[PDB]
RNA sequence: UUCAUUGGUUUUCAGAUCAAGAGGUAAUGAUUAAUAGAAGCAGUUUGGGGGCAUUAGUAUUACGACGCGAGAGGUGAAAUUCU
């Protein structure tokens, strides 16, 4: 009846991913992103494109019979940003308002115990 | 010094100094413990203090495999760069 894949929405600066896959994570369903939806090479990050990604996946997993999903945000925080970018809320609105009745809203962004030396160098990114 | 003068014999004197008594009545003799300091201590401890051993944590790169698709990275915008 109900069936549960996951979503793995990876919403950063400059890009957004919607990567629906198995309960394991391996066998993917509708890998597509928002960066393959707007033809400008700067427009990849827009909330239009995160919908325009999620306007495609949320039907395609229905063509694979997926009724329900879990959500896993990502930021892209390594040493880096550690907050989801502009099109994170643009996907979950686009995904949930396409008849995918979901509950689990988690955030697997990485969070290290003071790891190595992000770039820029001690004064960096002077603007 | 007196033995007129002068010494062998030795005492007073012992000008003396050094032993010397148990002639040792002796208040017999050692200041306080700095809100100085060092030191000690069932002490009770406390601290990312120091050294060496022991290990842990996610993350990062890399590499493997499995799946999925072609775009991914980056910028104010690109491109070099990866596929």
């Amino acid at each position: 009846e109900i069936v549960f894949g996951v979503a793995h929405i990876y919403a950063s600066f400059n890009d957004t991913f919607v990567h629906v896959t198995d309960l394991s994570g391996r066998e993917t369903i509708a890998r597509v992103t928002g960066g393959m939806k707007v033809k400008a090479d700067r427009d990849e990050a827009s909330p239009y494109a995160a919908m325009l990604a999620a306007q495609d996946v949320a039907e395609k997993c229905k063509t694979l019979g997926i009724t329900a999903l879990h959500i896993k945000l990502r930021a892209t925080g390594g040493n880096k940003t550690k907050t989801p970018g502009p099109g994170a809320q643009s996907a979950l609105r686009a995904l949930a308002r396409s008849s995918m009745k979901i509950g689990r809203i988690e955030d697997v962004t990485p969070i290290p115990s003071d790891s190595t030396r992000r770039k820029g160098g001690r004064r960096g990114r002077r603007l």
